[PDB]
């Protein structure tokens, strides 16, 4: 029993992480196969970043511009492309830690792990979810840029996320592995705030599933509700509205705990509008909402990966 | 920005974890040089374990009753010891993969990575604290036991914790890397109830500086107090009492944020005393207390492992 906010394994994308200098800028690279993934704006100077014209600045810079370094070996960039908003650096050596992956663009509410790295080398993983403004609420230094977010299932890393921005507000935004960002942002120093952060409904809904198989089940209370009376209660607390795909999604933990989904809204309605009255769920005295349905499955039943 | 609760890497542990069966359990072990440590109750059945006497049901295991399975390849056992509540399994192949290692017993408040597994498979990997009371507040489901904690500095990897049992009101105890437990916890299955679980004040107060450092600062107040009238406050609301050792370990904070100690206490004070009136500090609605110090200080500058 005991629930925790939990990443996955690190070492698979471990063995992935180098360092990509470009005359100007250090920052982190993706090694699968023979080819090196990382920012765009490592071809930029702090003062480009206000406003880049990236194609043009890529034509002053040639395959030995881009040193790359895995641990303390350099390796040997035969090619160069720009691809949306990353590079992609060709070299002559596959790497030999190289996972079987796939490339995935998440849809908001979906959560992943973070491997925060600085100089090619990693420093700590924690979970992440795209929130649905399309920003991420993350931990990021200079330097962070092109740490990665991953989710893994089986023998397979399904790479979302690279990291590249952290906006005024504290804040982070990124892309997937083909460059392009996660909401309407772009990789220049500007002025482009985020819009409402909104809770992710059936990630709250989720967690109450995971509090009531853990133990904790006081705010189980005697009502139901129905989805279009709920939904008045979510848009007033800036909730997602709650769909019946994500009734579907929440099937399987309604029959494990025998608490069907409308039941478990109504006592979601409640906690809202009353507040949890000093207690707490989980550990947490909010509502969380980082936790997937399938997160809660996975921790809950103790799933591997080989 | 941001703070996040953030795990050490788990690669290099990773490389570590292998399955070990005895006739009845499988759990994990620890695979370091030539040596396999795991929990001494997988000789154990379930009914074994309400009161067993390892001495003598070790007495009928043999090197070839121990099934030790690093991924899919068979490790032969040449020797076995038991130390305390731990089994060495000497194995004839060292683990190509040990990384640089120490054993550490750990003291009550500071944190540390779990890594859990099943079938010698990794699962998951978060962050704990050893509470004062000797417990864990963990994430751990049957045949995660052997799972193990860790810190990692440098490329040193330091374990201070082996997954042993989960107590009836579902928080976890363990061993350190020596086999003997935190605590007064033993590996049987009988009641034994955890004491009284005390908030890890210095925790708190770290958490409040990385706080300010990443922009929360509602919670400044104008007061300052001593470190006597603060701690009457805190024996009030079950806090660890603060001592000078632990002002001097907040020093470095201090400095960076330029708020003295017994300042930020005067806050922390007012926030036992008032509540937080529905307000939240970095993402929490309660003042979260398993971030260390150093933690802090690590996670805001960026320390690399390599
Ligand atoms: C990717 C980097 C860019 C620079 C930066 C400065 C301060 C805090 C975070 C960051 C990043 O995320
Ligand atoms: C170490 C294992 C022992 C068995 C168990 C049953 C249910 C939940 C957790 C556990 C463990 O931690
Ligand atoms: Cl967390």
């Amino acid at each position: 029993s005991g629930f925790r906010k939990m990443a996955f394994p690190s070492g698979k994308v471990e063995g992935c992480m180098v360092q990509v200098t470009c005359g100007t800028t250090t920052l982190n690279g993706l090694w699968l196969d023979d080819v090196v993934y990382c920012p765009r704006h490592v071809i930029c100077t702090s003062e480009d970043m206000l406003n880049p014209n990236y194609e043009d600045l890529l034509i002053r810079k040639s395959n030995h511009n881009f040193l790359v370094q895995a641990g303390n070996v350099q390796l040997r960039v035969i090619g160069h492309s720009m691809q949306n908003c990353v590079l992609k650096l060709k070299v002559d050596t596959a790497n030999p830690k190289t996972p079987k992956y796939k490339f995935v663009r998440i849809q908001p509410g979906q959560t992943f792990s973070v491997l925060a790295c600085y100089n090619g080398s990693p420093s700590g993983v924690y979970q992440c979810a795209m929130r649905p403004n399309f920003t991420i609420k993350g931990s990021f230094l200079n330097g962070s840029c092109g740490s990665v977010g991953f989710n893994i299932d089986y023998d397979c890393v399904s790479f979302c996320y690279m990291h590249h921005m952290e906006l005024p507000t504290g804040v982070h935004a990124g892309t997937d592995l083909e460059g392009n960002f996660y909401g309407p942002f772009v990789d220049r120093q500007t002025a482009q705030a985020a819009g409402t952060d909104t809770t992710i409904t059936v990630n709250v809904l989720a967690w109450l599933y995971a509090a009531v198989i853990n133990g904790d089940r006081w705010f189980l209370n005697r009502f139901t509700t129905t989805l279009n009376d709920f939904n008045l209660v979510a848009m007033k607390y800036n909730y997602e509205p709650l769909t019946q795909d994500h009734v579907d999604i929440l099937g399987p933990l309604s029959a494990q705990t025998g608490i069907a989904v409308l039941d478990m809204c109504a006592s979601l309605k409640e906690l809202l509008q009353n507040g949890m009255n000093g207690r707490t769920i989980l550990g947490s005295a909010l509502l969380e909402d980082e936790f997937t349905p399938f997160d809660v499955v996975r921790q809950c039943s103790g799933v591997t990966f080989q």
